């Protein structure tokens, strides 16, 4: 049960790094370089960094006990770019268009 969950979840995040999502999926492949993006403040906003890399590591270490946790962290890389951005920057139209097909593939899961 939790096991197919988590099978459902590495699909979920494996469609999320496939090229036909790679237009505007791509910021989110790695964590944010804090140094070479300038973001000076960056850490102090954003608590909790997140990106997909990360998630996929956890997913191989077996860290999420659910599929409610594996959720709880990408919307926490969606929510801490809008944290971080004006909301009309072109970063934040492209996690939207991202959360779009996660939210999809996560509410059709078993
Ligand atoms: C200069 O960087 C910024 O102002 C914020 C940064 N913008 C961007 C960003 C992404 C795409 C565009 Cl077109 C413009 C800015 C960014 C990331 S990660 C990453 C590799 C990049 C290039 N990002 C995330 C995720 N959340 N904020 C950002
Ligand atoms: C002149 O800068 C602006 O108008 C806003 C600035 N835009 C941007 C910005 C980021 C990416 C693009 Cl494509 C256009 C503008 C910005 C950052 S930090 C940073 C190193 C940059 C280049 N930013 C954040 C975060 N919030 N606002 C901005």
């Amino acid at each position: 049960k939790v096991s197919e969950q988590l099978k459902c979840c590495s699909g979920i995040l494996k469609e999320m790094f496939a090229k036909k999502h790679a237009a505007y999926a791509w910021p989110f492949y790695k964590p944010v370089d804090v140094e070479a993006l300038g973001l000076h403040d960056y850490c102090d906003i954003i608590k909790h960094p997140m990106d997909m890399s990360t998630i996929k590591s956890k997913l191989e270490a077996r860290e999420y006990r659910d599929a409610q946790e594996f959720g709880a962290d990408v919307r926490l890389m969606f929510s801490n770019c809008y944290k971080y951005n004006p909301p009309d920057h072109e970063v934040v139209a492209m996690a939207r268009k991202l959360q779009d097909v996660f939210e999809m593939r996560f509410a059709k899961m078993p």
